């Protein structure tokens, strides 16, 4: 139908804003350390402790593939990102300090998302 179409290019605009959105939080991670599922090869014990794993490269399989329907949906994953690492690891890390520091530098760019998310409809 043309309903179902037009849905699509809504959809199709919406992972257009979240590429660039996806793209701007990933900058906020220089170190990478969030940039791919954490190794269970190499943290045999990680998925004892963090029950929905995410990372950066994951979001953008699902992104691509459409799968973020609304803004709240990523906005879900990213904060699993930062959440799973704020438990599994100490806060004298390195890896829950950069946790601290996306979440906080992220929170701007999320904050405009949601405004552009809302006006464009
Ligand atoms: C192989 O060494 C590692 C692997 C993972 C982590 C923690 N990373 C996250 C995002 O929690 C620390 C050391």
């Amino acid at each position: 139908s043309m309903e179902q179409v037009a849905m699509e290019l809504r959809l199709t605009e919406l992972t257009r804003l979240l590429r660039s959105v996806l793209d701007q939080l990933q900058d906020k991670d220089p170190a990478r350390i969030f940039a791919q599922p954490v190794s269970l090869k190499e943290v045999p014990d990680y998925l004892d402790h963090i029950k929905h794993p995410m990372d950066f490269a994951t979001m953008r399989k699902r992104l691509e593939a459409q799968g973020y329907k609304n803004l709240h949906e990523f906005e879900e994953d990213f904060d699993l990102i930062i959440d799973n690492c704020m438990k599994y690891n100490a806060r004298d890390t390195v890896f829950y300090r950069a946790a601290v520091r996306l979440r906080d530098q992220g929170g701007v760019v999320l904050r405009q998302a949601r405004r552009e998310v809302d006006s464009i409809g």
